[PDB]
């Protein structure tokens, strides 16, 4: 019974996920002052030509995009990586209000939204098997800020409707992930965790410096979703993100000087 609420919310976790208070928790606050230049990190590769979107579905904290991972479709390599990340899946976290809405902060801003898209090391065959890994996971972490729109999330927009409450899914073909990407592939890299519940410290992050436009009217659809099931009393789904957590005793690196 987690969630982003007042009895339910991140301060709560712990009590059921006590990694939730573990030595490498995500999100973290990302200091451009301290995070220092990197140069045996390499660019990242991003192959998504082959991507195949299946659905997308309202789990009642966010909703994903789901892909096929069978095979080697769409694929991450490069960067802070050894060998090769499947895409299994994006979701977003985002705010009530533009002012807030990230899981990771840039010298404590926050943006109005975070895209996850969330890759598995191939090495451990299944997504299963890869988030029991401390190099299981790999996650494109890309900012929205609220802006001009964002022509390459119209289609996930108008998708939502057929979504709107916990449980729902909807046919989601042909989406191309690539029309959510900033011009730059420049990122900070650190080792973290899932955000949300078990919160296993499995992610290699990979958070792009530039954030994508997304218009005011498109964030506006994502705040009509709901929490809750159909049937049941409406939740606005907003603010599910969780805050940043202590970097203890880890180092944010970047590929850029
Ligand atoms: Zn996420």
């Amino acid at each position: 019974h987690w969630g982003y609420g007042k009895h339910n919310g991140p301060e709560h976790w712990h009590k059921d996920f006590p990694i939730a208070k573990g030595e490498r928790q995500s999100p973290v606050d990302i200091d451009t002052h301290t995070a220092k230049y990197d140069p045996s990190l390499k660019p990242l590769s991003v192959s998504y030509d082959q991507a195949t979107s299946l659905r997308i579905l309202n789990n009642g904290h966010a909703f994903n995009v789901e892909f096929d991972d069978s095979q080697d479709k769409a694929v991450l390599k490069g960067g802070p990586l050894d060998g090769t990340y499947r895409l299994i899946q994006f979701h977003f976290h985002w705010g009530s209000l533009d002012g807030q809405g990230s899981e990771h902060t840039v010298d404590k801003k926050k943006y109005a939204a975070e895209l996850h898209l969330v890759h598995w090391n191939t090495k451990y065959g299944d997504f299963g098997k890869a988030v029991q890994q401390p190099d299981g996971l790999a996650v494109l972490g890309i900012f929205l800020k609220v802006g001009s729109a964002k022509p390459g999330l119209q289609k996930v927009v108008d998708v939502l409707d057929s979504i709107k409450t916990k449980g729902k899914s909807a046919d989601f073909t042909n989406f191309d992930p690539r029309g959510l990407l900033p011009e730059s592939l420049d990122y900070w890299t650190y080792p973290g965790s899932l955000t949300t519940p078990p919160l296993l410290e499995c992610v290699t992050w990979i958070v792009l410096k530039e954030p994508i436009s997304v218009s005011s009217e498109q964030v506006l659809k994502f705040r009509k979703l709901n929490f809750n099931g159909e049937g049941e009393p409406e939740e606005l789904m907003v603010d599910n993100w969780r805050p940043a957590q202590p970097l203890k005793n880890r180092q944010i690196k970047a590929s850029f000087k």
